[PDB]
């Protein structure tokens, strides 16, 4: 139940799934490499 790539979520408690992290850009999940 997590954001894999390209999905809208929120920056802060890293709710996007393990390996991908919240962006402040697009505010959406973005990998971290």
């Amino acid at each position: 139940e997590c954001k894999g790539f390209g999905k809208s979520c929120v920056p802060g408690k890293n709710e996007c799934c393990s390996g991908y992290a919240c962006n402040s850009r697009d505010k959406w999940c973005k990998v971290l490499l």
